[PDB]
């Protein structure tokens, strides 16, 4: 509530929400991710990455090839509007970003870049 | 909250939740399912089916064998605790079941049986 | 292997391959598609659509709007480099294309345009 | 074809097949597994475990609890009919079993027990 959202990635690779509504009146928007489970980073690590539905696929392919020290994200990926760290069981991670990096008339996708998870852990973000 | 749940399945095959908690004092429990999108039942229909985590894959395999006229649920499946019918977008359906068919301790999966969707349209139900 | 590849889309909405590699010494490349399941193409149809990684989302969204009768592909779409027809279990379709249309350094993604199938029925294709 | 199939787990967490049919004329059936991508065993290793459609939840649960060191498989698990070792890209493994351990009319699921992979890396097996 306000200009933030608390989201969870479980051991079953599913976020607890498929949709995030960003109110255009927010100057900044924060996402507080938690990985409630028992599995660790290297096996079920989850990050929350934000891209345009159109770049997502390249973000994902590239992120896969970047490894864990990279959090499965390509360093200095212009396509990545925002992201948290790859966390694991019990760790938390927040991210704050400028809402002005977002424009209406665009479809944004949030997902996780850990190899193979994007197929299940993803959703939509809209500026309304 | 209390003794009902309203859930939505959308056009990307995801349920709006992946955890349902049934209070042990509800005599009955009602699951209200709706389908937001723009897609027809034969292409993107959902149903909500409840079964033990054990029976889920057999109910899911026997379901697509049953075809669209059977809501992709074998009829009289003994492993199905409760189910709605397959709804296309624009539709809705409620199912009201007896809380005495569930034992605490035991694990339950809710899911969709439409061909290949249970891979993403699934979650857990807990008597609490 | 050679200058052609056999691909299968099944009843679970998955392709047997998620990575293809075209040898530069191939003038053309042939994709032979089949559908090893039991379901109809109005329920579980599959096509093989080739676009760049960047254009995938557009072709898919534009494609799901043109419905069945148009094989879920927007006609005369300029992002589609090559495609098959939508087939059902039991059907077949191959498409030969010009390798000269691919360029080294670009990221191509193959997918199926049927509603929701690209969630798993997708893969990368690269020149080599 | 004949009394064996070649299966393959990739970097997307999928098998090239989700349906196996063991003919009643096979005295032994063989599964040759492979891992066509390039991620390692600790990130994306996969195995091939056969059990009844009924026993799959548990094998999988006791298995992800056992650890990589144990091929994520409960040592001396009874519900497991056959299985290979966990392989990473580049590696191969095979398992041959007697068709006598299987019966007609019963439903089996082949799968991978590496944490979370059975969500997609799963299939059916029937003696025909
Ligand atoms: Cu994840
Ligand atoms: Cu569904
Ligand atoms: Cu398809
Ligand atoms: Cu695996």
């Amino acid at each position: 509530a306000e200009c933030s959202v608390d989201i969870q990635g479980n051991d079953q690779m599913q976020f607890n929400t498929n949709a995030i509504t960003v109110d255009k009146s927010c100057k900044q928007f924060t996402v507080n991710l938690s990985h409630p489970g028992n599995l660790p980073k290297n096996v079920m690590g989850h990050n929350w990455v934000l891209s345009t539905a159109a770049d997502m696929q390249g973000v994902v392919t590239d992120g896969m090839a970047s490894g864990l020290d990279k959090d499965y994200l390509k360093p200095d990926d212009s396509r990545v509007i925002a992201h948290t760290k790859l966390i694991g069981s019990g760790e938390k991670d927040s991210v704050t970003f400028d809402v002005s990096k977002l424009k209406e008339g665009e479809q944004y996708m949030f997902f996780c870049t850990f190899p193979g998870h994007s197929a299940l852990a993803k959703g939509t973000l809209t500026l309304k």
